């Protein structure tokens, strides 16, 4: 798809059999998802943004289906105010900015 | 130009005769710039992100030259950890996400 930016660029994503909406976010290095139940081991980590920092659980090698296209990468989970798909996953769906 | 997302999508911007770099940010509703001196009148606002909230000065109808192309819009100034070009200005440069 080509998508304009008059509205927030949400896509449907499926992760561990769960559906949610996530923002395609070229300003985000990392993918961050809202409180969800994901199986396995994780690495404690903190991410920084506007407003300061937030504690997250880091999960590696997680299968994410973004608009049906499958990608695998690191997903951080925590009290984010929006599900964000960051550049680590965007590069795998061949995402480009055109302007 | 078409830009891939293996590195952060920084572009040069010129605002009130000053040059800086700023992240083309599809996840940002608004444009936020680091502490710089703009003239003249403004309205107090707070913006929210990962980690909570940040107090900003809202300046309306500011001319921004992004990769040389001129746009006019609202610029928020304050203690942001990166200059961010948001969708309010990205729409005016004809910016699209392609995946
Ligand atoms: C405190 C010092 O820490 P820092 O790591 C963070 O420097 C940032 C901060 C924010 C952004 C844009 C937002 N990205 C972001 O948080 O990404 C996180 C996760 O990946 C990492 O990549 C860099 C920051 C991490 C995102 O693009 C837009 N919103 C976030 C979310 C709501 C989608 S926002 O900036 O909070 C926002 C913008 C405009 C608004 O007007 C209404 C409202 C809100 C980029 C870089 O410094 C790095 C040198």
């Amino acid at each position: 798809p080509q998508i304009t930016l008059w509205q927030r660029p949400f896509v449907t994503v499926k992760i561990a059999g769960q559906l949610m909406e996530a923002l395609l976010d070229t300003g985000a290095d990392d993918t961050i998802l809202e409180e969800m139940s994901l199986p396995g081991r994780w690495t404690p980590k903190v991410v920084g943004g506007i407003g300061g920092f937030m504690k997250v659980r880091q999960y590696d090698q997680i299968l994410v289906e973004i608009c049906g296209h499958k990608v695998i990468g690191t997903v951080l989970v925590g009290p984010t105010p929006a599900n964000i798909i960051g550049r680590n996953l965007l590069t795998q769906i061949g995402c480009t900015l055109n302007f």
